[PDB]
C-alpha cells in the first residue's frame, strides 16, 4: 500500500528516506520516549520508532515519535509532512499547503467498506483490555494523566448521520476503560457532541483509530467546513476512495489498515478530571486540572505489531506547529479569497508559536480596490476571526508581494519597519479567543474573548500609486550584472550545498 | 598600539584571526566595494580590506567593509566587537555591554594632548584636495550621494568649551570642499549645533576622523549622557587617556593614530541636499533627497596607506544594527535601574530590526512592588520614551528571568505567548518617534511624534505570587537524571561542534 494511504508503508518511507531511528532496545514510556521524541523534535533529528517499549504486551504497542515534525536540511524541511502526501520529500510548503486546499472545490469520493482489514488481526474485549495497563505514555513530567492520544483521528457522526467528521483532539487515560479529553467549541467534535446532546437519547457512538493513513491525518488536523466529511475529502484530494472496515461494536468506519482502534462511546452526560498537558504554545500550568469529555472504550482491535504514533509537543517545532498552524493558514488563505479579498498565501510563522498568521497581499488588486488601511484590515478581521479557521489565530499580518510569508525572517522584517503599533493596527475584542494561549486562559483578560488583532505591514502607497522603496539588500540595492560578478569571484577572492 | 587603541593595529588583529579578506586586485567604489560587503554583512563572512581601490591616488585611500558586523561561529560571533574592546574574542553581549557600561560610575581619563602622530604623515590644503575626486563609494545604487562618512567620528565642541561630543552621523559628497549629512534631534551633534545658532556668531569648528581607535568608534556610536565628553569615558573603559593631536587649522583634537582626518566647519546657515541612503531598517526610498546640514572642508590628513572603514548598511545584519540597537539597549538598561525599574538586562532583537529592546525583569523585585501590569508598563515607557536612549526605539516587551533577552527567539516566544494585545500593552503618542523607521516617515501619521508602544510579556502570577508553569521543552519538562540519560546514550541510539 502506497504511504499515504497505509501507515505501516510510511514508517517503510520513512526509514527507506534515511529519517528514522530505530530503538529496538528497552524505553520506558514513562518520559524516556517523549524525551527523546522531545530532542528530536527541538533539533529536527530523524524520527524515533521504540520498538521495545517496557509494558509492551501481547502487541500493543511500539511508538513512533515525531510523525509530522521538520528535517534538518533546508531542501527537504518539510518531508516527513510530504510523505503524508505523496508529494516529492523536497515539496515547498506552498505545494503542501496547495495539496491539502485541492479536493475544496472537486467532487468528494466517499469511502469504500471492505470486509476486513489488518486493522482487525486482533481484538480485546471488555474482560480482555485494561488502559491503565498498556504502555501509554507520560509525555511531561507534569501532565495530568497519561495522553494515549496525540495524534489518532476520533470517529464522529451526527445524529442523522450524513456528516462524519475526523479530527484529533488530545485524551489521556482515565482508567481500566475510560479517557477524558478536550471537547471544546468551535471544534466539530464539539459541534456533533452537541446535536447528540441536544437529541438527549444517548452517548454518541465513537471511535479513535491510531496509525491512520497519513492523508487522513493531515485533513483530520485541518478545519475544513462545517458539514464535511473528511474522508470523502481525502478521497478527492488523493484521487482514490479510502477503505474502510466497519467497527465490531457499533456502525462506524475505520480505516482498513489502522494500526490501532478503540471503539466505545464518548458521554453526553459525564466528564472527568483532564490536564494540564504541555501543550502546542510551549507551556505547561502544573495541577491546571479542569472537568473534560469522557470516552468509554468498549473494544480495542489493532494489527500484529501495532504501532501508536505520538506528538510530544510543546517549544518549537513539533506537529503542533507544522500541522495545526499551517494547515490553519491554507484554509484562511482559502476563506479569504471566497470573501473576495486578495490574498495570494498564508502561513503561521513558527517564531510567532503559530499564532499569527501572515497574509500575502496582491497588492495590484488592493490598489483597485481605492480602500484604505483602517477599513481593509477591518474587512479581513472581521472575515478571519468570525470563522472557525480563525480561532487558533490572534494576529494577522497583511503585507505586500515582496515578502514571503513562508519566511519568518521576512515576516518579522516586515512587521517590525512597515506596521506602525496602534495607528496601523485593529484590535478585535468581540470574537472568540484561543484559550489554550498563556495571554488567554492564564492571562489578564476573559480567556474565551477577544485578545486579537490586525496588524498592517502594508506601506501606505501600497494601496495608491504602488511600492516606492528598493530592499537595501545585496538583491535589490545592486545591478544585476554586478551581482552576478560578486558571486562569480567570491571564492576566488576568499570568501565562503544546497542539499545539505 | 593595542587593537583596541589603533585601527591599523585592529585590522592587523582581524588578519591575525582570520577574520579578514584581503582584496588586492582592482575593486570599484562605485557600488562593487559596497556589494561584496553587503554580502559579507548577510551572511556572516569575513571582513573586506580593499587595498586595491580605483580612483585610490596619492594614499587616499583602502577600504575596510564590515568592521563590527558578526562572524558566522556562534563561539566568536561578536569576535569584531570584541577586538574593538581588548575583549576576548568569544565575549557573550553581555560581557561587551558591561564593558561599554563600565566607566559610567567612573571618573573620566581625560585625554593626553601630543605633539604628532601618524594622522599628520600626510596633509592636502584647500588648493590640493578635491572630495569629488577620491574614491568615494556609492553604497547603494539609488543612494543620493557617496557616502564618504559611514563609520568616523564626527568632533564638535559646545561653544564654552565644556564638552566635547564624539558620535557616528552619516554624511556625503556635495562638492569638492563640502559635504551634507543628518544633523537631527535629539543627537548630540545636532544639540551642539544648536548652540552655536543661538550664539550666532560663527559656523560650528568641526573634525571628522575616520579609522579611529575602536574603543572610540564604539563610544561615537553610543548615546551615553548629555554632557559627557566621549574621550574621558573610553579612557576611563579602557583604562588608558587617549592620545590626541591638535587639527592645523582649528582648536580640535582628533586620535593620534586616525586613518584621515577631515577639518573645517559645520554651518549654522546653510544647508544643502542630502540622501536618499540604503538604511538601518533595510530600505531605500529613491528619490528621496530632503535638505541636511552642510559641513566645510579646509584641510585633510592621513595616514600613509591610509584606510577608510565604511557600513554597508542595510538589511540584517551590520554595524547599524550590531552597536546602534545593542549600545542603546545597553543604556536603557542603565536607565532603567537607575529609575529604580528592577531591569535585569536590555537587547534590541536583530528579529526586530533593532526597533525592539527586550528588558528582562528581576520578577522577584517586581513583586515586592506590588504593583500592576497597566502601572508598570506606563512606568517604563515613560522612563525610556522621554529619554534620548530610547529614541531609536519603538517597542519595549517586558519579559521575566526565565527569558534570556541576548536570544532573539526566547524572546519572540515570550512576546507571542505572553503578552495579550491590546489589552497587555500600553500605546505611547505623545513622545518622539524615530522618523527613519519606514512606518514613520513613509507611514500614515505624524513622522517625528508616537508610534511607540510597551508591551507586557510578563503573566500575571509574576507580578503576585511567582511564576507558576513549566516549559514544555527538553530542559524543563523531564528531570535532570533522565534528560542526561538523553543526552549520554543519543549517538549510540543513532541521532545527531561548540567552536565550529
Ligand atoms: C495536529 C494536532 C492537532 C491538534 C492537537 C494535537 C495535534 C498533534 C495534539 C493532540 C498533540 C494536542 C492537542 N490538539 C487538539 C486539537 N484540537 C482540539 O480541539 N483539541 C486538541 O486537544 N488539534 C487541532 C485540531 O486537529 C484542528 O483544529 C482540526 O481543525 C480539528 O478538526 P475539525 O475541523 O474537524 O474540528
Ligand atoms: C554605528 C552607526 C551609528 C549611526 C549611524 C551609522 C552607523 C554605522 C550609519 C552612518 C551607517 C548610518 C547612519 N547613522 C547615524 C547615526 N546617528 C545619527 O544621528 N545619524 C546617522 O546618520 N548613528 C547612530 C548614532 O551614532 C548614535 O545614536 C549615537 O548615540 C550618537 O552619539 P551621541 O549620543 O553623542 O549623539
Ligand atoms: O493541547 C494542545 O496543545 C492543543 C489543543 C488545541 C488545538 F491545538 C487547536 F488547534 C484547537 F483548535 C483546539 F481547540 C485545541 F484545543
Ligand atoms: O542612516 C541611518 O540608517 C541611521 C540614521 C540614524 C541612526 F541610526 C540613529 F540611531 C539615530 F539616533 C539617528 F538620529 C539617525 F539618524
Ligand atoms: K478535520
Ligand atoms: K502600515
Ligand atoms: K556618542
Ligand atoms: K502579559
Ligand atoms: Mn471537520
Ligand atoms: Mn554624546
Amino acid at each position: 500500500q502506497p504511504a499515504h494511504l497505509c501507515f505501516r508503508s510510511f514508517v517503510e518511507a520513512l526509514k527507506v528516506d534515511n529519517d528514522l531511528v530505530e530503538i529496538n532496545t528497552p524505553i520506558d514510556p514513562n518520559l524516556e520516549a517523549a524525551a527523546i521524541t522531545r530532542r528530536v523534535c527541538e533539533t529536527n533529528d530523524k524520527a524515533p520508532l521504540f520498538n521495545n517499549l517496557i509494558g509492551m504486551k501481547n502487541g500493543l504497542f511500539r511508538i513512533l515519535g515525531a510523525p509530522g515534525s521538520l528535517r534538518k536540511s533546508s531542501a527537504d524541511r518539510y518531508g516527513r509532512l510530504a510523505r503524508h502526501l505523496a508529494l516529492p520529500p523536497t515539496a515547498s510548503m506552498r505545494e503542501i499547503l496547495d495539496k491539502m486546499l485541492s479536493a475544496s472545490d472537486m467532487p468528494p469520493i466517499p469511502p469504500t467498506i471492505v470486509p476486513t482489514g489488518p486493522c482487525k488481526e486482533n481484538s480485546l474485549d471488555d474482560s480482555e483490555f485494561d488502559l491503565t495497563e498498556l504502555p501509554v505514555p507520560l509525555i511531561h513530567k507534569s501532565d495530568g494523566g497519561k495522553y494515549i492520544q496525540t495524534y489518532g483521528m476520533h470517529i464522529v457522526q451526527s445524529p442523522d448521520g450524513t456528516w462524519t467528521n475526523w479530527s484529533i483532539a488530545r485524551a489521556m487515560v482515565h482508567d481500566k476503560n475510560h479517557l477524558t479529553g478536550l471537547v471544546i467549541p468551535p471544534q466539530h467534535i464539539w459541534q456533533i457532541h452537541q446535536m447528540w446532546k441536544k437529541e438527549g437519547r444517548s452517548d454518541v457512538p465513537w471511535a479513535l483509530a491510531f496509525g491512520v493513513p497519513p492523508a487522513a491525518i493531515m485533513a483530520s488536523s485541518m478545519p475544513i467546513p462545517d458539514g464535511v466529511t473528511e474522508a470523502g475529502y481525502v478521497g478527492a484530494m488523493t484521487g482514490s476512495s479510502l477503505e474502510l472496515v466497519k467497527c465490531d461494536t457499533n456502525d462506524l468506519y475505520v480505516p482498513a489498515t489502522s494500526e490501532i482502534v478503540l471503539e466505545g462511546t464518548l458521554s453526553i452526560s459525564e466528564t472527568g478530571p483532564e490536564g494540564p498537558f504541555g501543550e502546542m504554545h510551549g507551556y505547561i500550568f502544573p495541577g491546571d486540572t479542569h472537568l473534560g469529555a469522557k470516552y468509554k472504550v468498549n473494544r480495542i482491535t489493532y494489527r500484529n505489531n501495532a504501532i501508536m504514533p505520538m506528538s510530544s509537543c510543546g517549544r518549537l517545532t513539533d506537529e503542533t506547529h507544522t500541522m495545526i498552524g499551517s494547515l490553519a493558514a491554507a484554509e484562511i488563505r482559502k476563506l479569504c479569497q471566497q470573501n473576495d479579498l486578495p490574498i495570494t498565501d498564508a502561513f503561521a510563522p513558527f517564531e510567532s508559536q503559530v499564532t499569527w498568521v501572515a497574509l500575502r497581499v496582491d497588492t495590484e488588486k488592493l490598489r483597485a480596490m481605492k480602500t484604505t488601511s483602517e477599513g481593509f484590515r477591518k474587512r479581513v478581521g472581521d472575515v478571519v476571526f468570525n470563522h472557525k479557521a480563525g480561532y487558533t489565530i490572534h494576529r494577522l499580518v497583511l503585507v505586500g508581494d515582496d515578502i514571503d510569508v513562508y519566511e519568518g525572517k521576512d515576516v518579522l522584517w516586515a512587521f517590525s519597519t512597515r506596521c506602525r503599533p496602534g495607528m496601523d493596527e485593529t484590535l478585535f475584542e468581540d470574537v472568540r479567543g484561543f484559550p489554550l494561549i498563556p495571554y488567554m486562559g492564564h492571562g489578564n483578560g476573559p480567556a474565551h474573548r477577544g485578545g486579537k488583532v490586525v496588524s498592517d505591514a502594508l506601506m501606505p502607497t501600497e494601496y495608491t500609486t504602488g511600492r516606492n522603496w528598493e530592499a537595501a539588500d545585496f538583491n535589490q540595492s545592486y545591478p544585476e550584472d554586478l551581482k552576478q560578478k560578486v558571486l562569480d569571484n567570491w571564492t576566488k577572492m576568499g570568501f565562503s550545498h544546497h542539499h545539505h
